[PDB]
């Protein structure tokens, strides 16, 4: 009975850790991609506008 | 007593598994916020770097 309980506890703990990692990793990538995309777009718009103004 | 404790251990394993599952979600939410903030901070530096390159 104790061995079966340990097996059930190990499976639940591993699944909980796996679920925790997936949610945390996805949030970091989503936030970084959203933040990085805005960085490139902001510079691209300014560069195009500045080139016409300087000319 | 061991037989009685075995039933208690089986119940303890279920209780510990639920506690770990709640802790995993709590750890994931805390980790995701820090991971997103750290990635945003690096991308914010890149945004200034992209703006500096554009200027």
């Amino acid at each position: 009975e104790q061995l079966a309980n340990a097996r059930r506890d190990y499976e639940a703990e591993i699944a909980r850790a796996r679920q925790e990692a997936a949610k945390i990793v996805a949030q970091a990538q989503e936030r970084a991609k959203q933040q990085e995309a805005e960085i490139i777009a902001q510079a691209r718009r300014e560069a195009e506008r500045l080139k016409e103004e300087a000319r």
